[PDB]
């Protein structure tokens, strides 16, 4: 059985805590390679699947996500709830993000012509660099940082944002998302915590956006040859100066040149400070 190693010892396929098939029930479908549900064990989970028609490869893979997750303990990372290996199809059973995905919401939820604010972004944006900081001081480099893998407990005001996927992370630790990668990563294949700062500024824009796919009507190629040629993104529509800012600090084309996450959760922090920035209205399609 493979083993894993994070923050010190190394994890086994047996301290994942074994949840009886019995005790699980589908209620409905969530929305990649396997599917997602709503389920109960009464705890409410989200219960992802794997395909029965799959490679040993993507036995391994999925095993090895089930361990990263469940070795994290930071409230900004979602909580694995346990895993049912033993029988088929194999389910990892996750904290239920009743918010959906990041991207989804910031698309569902853009202010209508007919809520949301600036402070509640911000909120966000400060949840997801405090699981990035802690991901940082453990020597973990998630290495897709990126608003589609980013979780919400709920709707409403009382929103917590959580890093959710770790897939990109399973691989490398044994299709390219290269709009979210500095050049260093994508030319070298060079990664390091730098390399989720780059990650965390595209994603900042992704958020101050309202959900916009990065380098707008940009092929990847093209943003690979605009990047390394010292192009950058414009801020989003309305966004605070304070904000794009922070964003393009995290773009510095020098890794060494980047904010860490205490530094940047420090610089968040001063944002939703500054009524200048929080007074400021989102747009309006
Ligand atoms: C694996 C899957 O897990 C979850 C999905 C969801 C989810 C997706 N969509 N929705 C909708 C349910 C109906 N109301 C709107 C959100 C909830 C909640 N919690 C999860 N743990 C998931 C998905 Cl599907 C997308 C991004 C992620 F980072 C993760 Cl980790």
């Amino acid at each position: 059985n493979p083993n894993y190693c994070f923050a010190g010892k190394t994890s086994s396929i047996s301290d994942l805590k074994e949840v009886p098939r019995k005790n699980i029930t589908l209620i409905r479908g969530l929305g990649a390679f396997g599917e997602v549900y709503e389920g109960q064990v009464p705890l409410q989970v989200a219960v992802k699947t794997l395909p029965e028609v799959c490679s040993e490869q993507d036995e391994l893979d999925f095993l090895m996500e089930a361990l990263i997750i469940s070795k994290f303990n930071h409230q900004n990372i979602v909580r694995c709830i346990g895993v049912s290996l033993q029988s088929l199809p194999r389910f990892i059973l996750l904290e239920l993000m009743a918010g959906g995905d990041l991207k989804s919401f910031l698309r569902e939820t853009r202010p209508r012509p007919s809520s949301l604010a600036m402070l509640d972004l911000l909120h966000v944006a400060r949840d997801i660099a405090c699981g990035c900081q802690y991901l940082e001081e453990n020597h973990f480099i998630h290495r897709d940082i990126a608003a589609r893998n980013c979780l919400l407990t709920c709707p409403g005001p009382g929103r917590v944002a959580k890093i959710g996927d770790f897939g990109m992370a399973r691989d490398i630790y044994r299709m390219l998302p290269v709009k979210w990668m500095p050049p260093e990563a994508f030319m070298e294949g060079i990664f390091t915590s730098k390399t989720d700062t780059w990650s965390f500024g595209v994603l900042l824009w992704e958020i101050f956006s309202l959900g916009y796919m990065p380098y707008p009507s940009k092929s990847n190629q093209e943003v690979l040859e605009f990047v390394t040629s010292g192009g950058r993104m414009d801020p989003p529509k309305n966004c605070p100066g304070p904000v794009y800012r922070i964003m393009t600090q995290c773009w510095q084309h020098q890794p060494e040149d980047r904010p860490n996450f205490a530094i940047i959760l420090e610089r968040i922090e001063y944002c939703t400070q500054d009524p200048d920035v929080i007074n400021t209205a989102l747009p309006i399609e």
